[PDB]
């Protein structure tokens, strides 16, 4: 499948792809405001996961730090990324279907569109302020929004013992971004998109 990733943010971004245990395509490259990256994504693929990266350094070598996602410290991701991280997921041809969905699980850190470009389902998108409406205890230093998992790393907000319920703060997330996931036992806001569907993703869409 390909994706085209967009940055439409008036800043520069460092995409990244990844599946949790490998790169996908290149694994991550630096955006500047206006640039498209086109990326091949093998079919089957399960728990592909994109996300931008902000305010990172790299040296010559793809080495360094990002305030934002961070994948540690490549330029091109193997792993995913440190949160906060807005999380464009998918899972590609499962049984003739694709399955995308926004999540905030790993908090917010860049607005995002997760819109196919071939036909047959709709888009899902978080763009909303959630940086600047964050919760105090939730804010991160180096930019984004915090979920509360990461912060405070209990069982319920971690849905460590697979029961949970909402809390005050995943209600932060879905009520600024319906569309996405907001905990882990949220209401499934997944899109089934015919298999072998193409997409893009737009960072800061409007």
């Amino acid at each position: 499948a390909t994706f085209e990733i967009v940055n439409r943010c008036s800043y520069t971004v460092w995409a990244a792809a990844s599946k949790g245990d490998a790169a996908l395509d290149a694994g991550g490259r630096q955006l500047n405001s206006g640039e498209s990256w086109t990326i091949n994504v093998e079919p089957g693929t399960k728990g592909g996961k994109i996300w931008a990266r902000t305010d990172c350094y790299f040296d010559d070598s793809g080495s360094g730090i990002c305030k934002t996602g961070d994948c540690g410290g490549l330029l091109r991701c193997k792993r995913f990324g440190r949160p906060p991280t807005t999380l464009a997921e998918f899972s590609l041809n499962q049984y003739g279907k694709d399955y995308i969905d926004i999540s905030n699980i790993k908090g917010f850190n860049v607005p995002m569109d997760f819109s196919p470009t071939t036909r047959g389902c709709r888009g899902v998108r978080c763009a909303a302020d959630i940086v600047g409406q964050c919760p105090a205890k939730l804010k991160a230093p180096g930019g984004g929004c915090n979920d509360a998992c990461t912060v405070f790393q209990t069982s319920e907000y971690c849905c460590t013992t697979g029961k949970c319920g909402p809390t005050e703060y995943s209600r932060f997330f879905k009520r600024l971004c319906p569309d996405a996931f907001s905990y882990v036992l949220d209401k499934p806001t997944t899109v089934t998109c015919p298999g072998s569907s193409n997409y893009r993703v737009t960072f800061c869409p409007t």
